[PDB]
């Protein structure tokens, strides 16, 4: 049972913004994506604060970086908050709408596509690298679903009969195939250096054969 489901209007802008627009500096989806993470993350320690079996679903609080050159993906996987079905649907628990029209203000006044991230749309980055994204997750109040979009205005979501999480949001990036750079390790481990060097929980960069 696959539901499919229009993209608002303006995040559907937003995407082949994304997609379109000449800009050679790609490699900021990482730290967007790492960020999210990171946010999720606070978000199940601070309600684990006051109630502990929050974590009966994982204790670990962590980012994994999960490079395959066969699949040509990168996968960044957290431990996190999750997201329910509702979230899913709601452009993926963010304030999309607002967010793009002040990005897209912000751009006619001198931004460029790097500053995504302040307006809560910086999850649409990962558009920047890949072709299609997957997105695995499991809230503790919700099963566990997978959403999946190429753009082009749609996404599709799904009950997922695939590997239990146990909490947490795994983002799947089906790369381009000019953007394989991003499968090398030490061009995540440059970027993770320089852009992602004070995130509070471990990053694991796993490696290949
Ligand atoms: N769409 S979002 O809520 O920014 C997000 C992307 C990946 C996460 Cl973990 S949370
Ligand atoms: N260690 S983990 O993040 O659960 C993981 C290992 C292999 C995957 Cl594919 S996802």
């Amino acid at each position: 049972e696959v539901e499919t489901f229009a993209f608002q209007a303006e995040i559907a802008q937003l995407m082949s913004l994304i997609i379109n627009t000449f800009y050679s500096n790609k490699e900021i989806f990482l730290r967007e994506l790492i960020s999210n993470s990171s946010d999720a993350l606070d978000k199940i320690r601070y309600e684990s604060l006051t109630d502990p079996s929050k974590l009966d679903s994982g204790k670990e609080l962590h980012i994994n970086l999960i490079p395959n050159k066969q699949d040509r993906t990168l996968t960044i996987v957290d431990t996190g908050i999750g997201m329910t079905k509702a979230d899913l649907i709601n452009n993926l628990g963010t304030i999309a709408k607002s967010g793009t029209k002040a990005f897209m203000e912000a751009l006619q006044a001198g931004a460029d596509i790097s500053m995504i991230g302040q307006f809560g749309v910086g999850f649409y980055s990962a558009y920047l690298v890949a072709e299609k994204v997957t997105v695995i997750t499991k809230h503790n109040d919700d099963e566990q679903y997978a959403w999946e979009s190429s753009a082009g205005g749609s996404f599709t979501v799904r009950t997922d009969t695939g590997e239990p999480m146990g909490r947490g949001t795994k983002v799947i990036l089906h790369l381009k195939e000019d953007q394989t750079e991003y499968l090398e390790e030490r061009r995540i481990k440059e970027i993770v250096k320089k852009h992602s060097q004070f995130i509070g929980y471990p990053i694991t960069l796993f490696v290949e054969k």
